[PDB]
């Protein structure tokens, strides 16, 4: 599992076509105020343990930054060993009810298969923009 | 080295903190319209041809969108095999000028060693976001 941790100001998206032949996710957009965007690409050999150690660390750089939203936003584009689209759907499943365990804030996740526009804006600061791997 | 291929309708980024030490370039800010948007991480081995790769296609697919406006956006945090500073700075300064032999657009090179915030607007569109590696 590959994140991105972008601490925003302010994040929107839209999603505009299906990428997948069958989205499991249904359409929709959403818009918030600050919140850690976690865009996830999930790595073929993610399991359980690697959805409990990204959870705890989400939950404990929100806790850093004192954020109380985190988005999830799937994303395909952030290594090359993506796990098939079942597989990733569910690990994102998994990882936003693992979360909820850990964080006490608002989970947002967003959908999984479509091709989507989004805004950002993301902060200055030294940690608003950090990188992780989870593996098992 | 690792791209990312924002096509936005919408880009701009101010230089907040020094990043290292010693920052190779002066900060700044700049907005922009339509554009590009390449984030760059440069890796531990990129010399000479994977910069002319790198050039080659950001060129050929910027032809596709029929955008003329391109941003060098350094980024860290694409992959896990960086270049050290110094080696990150002269391949991005290559890249630049590889890039205006094969682009007749526009090309931006964001400041280097800054931390950043930026908004963008990212298209919908099914080429607005793609992922690249060039290698040598
Ligand atoms: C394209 C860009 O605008 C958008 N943001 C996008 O990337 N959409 C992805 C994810 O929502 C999802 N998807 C497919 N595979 C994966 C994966 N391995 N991990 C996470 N999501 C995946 O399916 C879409 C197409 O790959
Ligand atoms: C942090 C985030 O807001 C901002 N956008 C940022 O990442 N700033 C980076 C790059 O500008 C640059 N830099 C250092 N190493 C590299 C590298 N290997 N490749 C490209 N740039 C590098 O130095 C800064 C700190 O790593």
């Amino acid at each position: 599992m590959r994140l991105l941790y972008l601490h925003a100001d302010r994040f929107e998206y839209k999603t505009v076509k299906p990428a997948l032949k069958n989205p499991p996710d249904p359409p929709g957009e959403a818009s918030f105020g600050e919140a850690l965007v976690v865009f996830t690409t999930v790595e073929d050999g993610d399991g359980p343990q690697t959805v409990m150690y990204a959870a705890s660390d989400i939950a404990s750089h929100s806790s850093r930054l004192k954020v109380t939203t985190v988005i999830l936003y799937p994303y395909a584009h952030l290594s090359s060993r993506l796990a098939k689209p079942m597989a990733a759907h569910k690990r994102l499943i998994e990882l936003e009810g693992a979360l909820r365990t850990k964080f006490p804030g608002h989970v947002h996740r967003a959908p999984f298969g479509w091709y989507k526009s989004f805004s950002i804006a993301c902060k200055g600061h030294p940690l608003a923009e950090l990188s992780r791997s989870f593996t098992e």
